[PDB]
């Protein structure tokens, strides 16, 4: 891999993300690093109003503009929503709009908290010389006191650096088909499942971390966008940028590169039909680093891998590849049941069946790809 | 310019000498497609589709082969969907045409709808092999009814895109010049690339010599039309045999023309950033291509950008070599949108001004980009 911000470590997690601002930012930092006491005391949407607009040129290096689009989504997220029980800002006082909207056109990404943002830039070690364990990490901002934004954001995290140890393979499997090396492809893929089987045990951990209330009731209302939402039907307004209210979807792991770079390494055509799934899929693209866009898009310009394995009639191959297909779809099947524990139970306790669509469309097409 | 990307030196996007013949196995599809105006005239094109046993992909062995037979079966479908073309329509493709379609079509990664890379880059021959691409050497493969102008639109169409081939063959320079810090090698892939898409602005205007308004409109503009929002088939097209429900697919657009989403990746004209509907039309028309020429647009969108490397340099020539591709894109859309007004426009009045506000967005963000013209 070369300029693709990937790291042999994290993968696609920003490698020690950023902590604090230039001083020229205070007013941000005091805010974001706030969010819980200031929307509980109903002080929040006042101080944002309250602020003057700051200029981002003092954001000079990349972790710097990424701490930024962080500070600055997580208040735009809380002004928004307030203190999550329905009342809600139809704009963005243009103070604060107007730098997030320049840094976001510089960054290439939407006005709006992404996953890049409060997961993959969203963390620190307590002790650096100590492992990158759930125990010895914590996160840069929550929303409220109690929504478990630790353990979730920390959760998928470490899923999603569990992922990263099978990217660094994906070189030397392309480098096996091209020159090739049997057994060197046939290990890289035996390599590949075994990092995404232990992905798997890393997702266990959701349960100790995260209770359904809390992120059913508050994290989720946080996290939430503006595209097809009914108490925002037409968007936000970023007063001083656009004339119109504009949409933009809601933080998603399906903008998480990690899960869609391995249904593009292994032939899974997930971005493929006119589906809703497919569609979606694609959009959420738009909402990732374009240095891992462009990964993404470099991994579909190369020859597919199941039509080598496909072609050799060689079960030990055929064996491996299907390795990684059925790790994906553990993965997704596990991950089906946390949404039933965590979105479909705390619901009823108070349709979205089509979210279990969604989800099981995916599913299965990873399914449908296994060779044998 | 890495062959994977399946762009050829002199025709561009379009696929090289397609094949004209399929193997005789499959005589029966070849059939209906050489007679699509004979057979919808005589109101037997139905009943033949539905007299047609279902017929094994696996035949079609190499690329060209199986692009042939994505033609000749997009051309069937759209014939068996639309009729005559007055609204008489079937909303379900019977299962013997329905599953090889989708079969092939998912081996290519193409939607199961007739596309611009069928109907144009795979829908042509050379009348003599030994003289040169112009319309008088050249013919169409397919057309739905006589008089349907399909010849005219489908030729110029793929004439302005081998036209605007000449200008493909030099991206690879402009990006090495960049790096290698070449600044006269630059100057003059910008002014190739400005020179080859005014050159293809001159072959847009041949479309006024093959193509009748009324035939565009009142035939042609039917049986290119799709199953997405349309209320004809508010819920889409069943594909019998191969889904249970039935499933919405766009029909063919320029939009889906590889060579002028090209140029604006290539330039910094950022057709495709932003939320708005065009933006979202020019993406999902990338779905629509074939899929090393997707490959390539966001390959191109992975380079660093021409427009930034000629705003950091204080030079004019630079800045106005620029300026000349901008401005040739500016001059095919103002001119595009004159004959959208003389083939949809002005006979629609013998609602409509969605087309219009998408081909102005496009162009006023191409005249945006321009860095001097006060
Ligand atoms: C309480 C915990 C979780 C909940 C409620 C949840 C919910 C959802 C839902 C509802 C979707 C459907 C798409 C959407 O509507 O956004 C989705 C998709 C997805 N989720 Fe989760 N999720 C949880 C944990 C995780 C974690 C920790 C990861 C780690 C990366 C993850 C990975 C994914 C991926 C990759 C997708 C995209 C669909 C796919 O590629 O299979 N999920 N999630
Ligand atoms: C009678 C002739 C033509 C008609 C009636 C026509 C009509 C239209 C319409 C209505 C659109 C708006 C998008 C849509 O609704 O599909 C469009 C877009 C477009 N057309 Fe045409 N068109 C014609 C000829 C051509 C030709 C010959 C070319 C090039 C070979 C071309 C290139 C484009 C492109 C690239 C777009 C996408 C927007 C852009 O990049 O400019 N058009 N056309
Ligand atoms: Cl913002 C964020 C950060 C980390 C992971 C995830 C996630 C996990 N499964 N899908 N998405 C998200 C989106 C969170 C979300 C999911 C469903 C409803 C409301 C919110
Ligand atoms: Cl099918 C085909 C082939 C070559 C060029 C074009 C075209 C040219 N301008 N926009 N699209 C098309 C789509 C033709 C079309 C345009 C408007 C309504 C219905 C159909």
């Amino acid at each position: 891999s070369k300029e693709y911000h990937i790291d042999e470590e994290v993968g696609f997690a920003l490698p020690n993300p950023q902590e604090n601002l230039p001083d020229f930012y205070n007013d941000w930092m005091f805010i974001a690093k706030h969010l819980p006491d200031l929307i509980e005391s109903g002080q929040l949407r006042e101080r944002v109003e309250k602020l003057n607009m700051l200029s981002i040129d003092h954001l000079t290096d990349h972790k710097s503009q990424r701490l930024a689009r962080l500070v600055l989504g997580c208040i735009t997220m809380a002004y928004v929503w307030g203190k999550g029980h329905g009342d809600v800002r139809k704009v963005l006082p243009r103070n604060i709009a107007v730098p997030y909207c320049q840094l976001s056109k510089k960054l290439e990404l939407p006005p709006i908290l992404v996953y890049a943002d409060c997961v993959l830039a969203n963390w620190k070690k307590k002790d650096p010389n100590k492992p990158l364990t759930y125990e010895n990490m914590d996160v840069l901002f929550s929303f409220r006191d109690g929504d478990c934004s630790k353990g979730f954001f920390l959760v998928s995290l470490l899923v999603e650096i569990a992922a990263a140890s099978a990217i660094k393979v994906i070189p030397t499997v392309f480098k096996a088909m091209q020159m090739q090396e049997r057994d060197t492809l046939l290990k890289a893929l035996l390599e590949i499942a075994s990092c995404l089987e232990k992905a798997l045990q890393v997702f266990h951990q959701i349960h100790d971390h995260v209770n359904p209330k809390a992120f059913f009731s508050v994290l989720r209302i946080y996290l939430s966008g503006w595209k097809g939402n009914p108490q925002l039907s037409d968007g936000l307004v970023y007063e001083g940028f656009w004339e119109d209210p504009k949409e933009f979807a809601g933080g998603s792991a399906g903008q998480s590169s990690v899960f869609q770079c391995f249904d593009v390494l292994l032939g899974i055509q997930q971005t493929a039909g006119g589906g809703h799934a497919a569609q979606f899929l694609q959009d959420m693209r738009r909402y990732m680093p374009p240095a891992h866009r462009n990964f993404l898009c470099s991994l579909e310009s190369n020859p597919s891998v199941r039509e080598f394995v496909l072609s050799k009639g060689d079960a030990g191959l055929r064996e491996a590849y299907d390795a990684c297909v059925k790790a994906l779809v553990s993965l997704r099947s596990y991950h089906l049941q946390i949404v039933t524990k965590y979105i479909l139970i705390p619901a009823s306790q108070q349709g979205g069946t089509d979210l279990m669509n969604f989800l099981k469309t995916v599913r299965s097409t990873t399914e449908k790809s296994l060779l044998k």
